């Protein structure tokens, strides 16, 4: 394992350091997105919760292509504003019911310490 818990302070420090190999030892979810919502990086944690292989989401938009039921004023508006005003720090409960069984996560999101990207963590309530 990692060992990095949920929610810490600083995770975006210590995840600056891992390369796609080190993000698969999480115990929790972890997404990376670009300001339009493009999957840069997906652990194998989130594709184990969502049934999504990693390596075929990488590239995707996440908010039109592979999480219709997160485009809502609550999950993408958040997001929106978070790049807009380039500040993000935020945590909420979610169901994800798109091509999958219902399930309910908690969600952090968080803008990652470069530039133009922002991380979605996301373990299973
Ligand atoms: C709703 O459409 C949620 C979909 C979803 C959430 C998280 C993922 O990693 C993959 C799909």
């Amino acid at each position: 394992m990692e060992h990095v818990a949920f929610g810490s302070e600083d995770i975006e420090n210590t995840l600056a350091k891992m390369d796609d190999g080190q993000l698969d030892g999480l115990a929790f979810g972890a997404i990376q997105l670009d300001g339009d919502g493009n999957i840069l990086q997906y652990n194998a944690a989130e594709g184990d919760i969502t049934g999504r292989d990693p390596k075929q989401v990488i590239g995707k938009n996440f908010f039109k292509d592979v999480a219709p039921c997160t485009d809502s004023p609550e999950f993408y508006g958040k997001f929106k504003e978070g790049v807009a005003s380039g500040n993000l720090n935020t945590m909420f409960e979610y169901t994800f019911d798109y091509q999958m069984t219902p399930t309910k996560v908690k969600v952090h999101m968080k803008k990652a310490l470069s530039g133009d990207s922002y991380w979605v963590f996301v373990k299973r309530v």
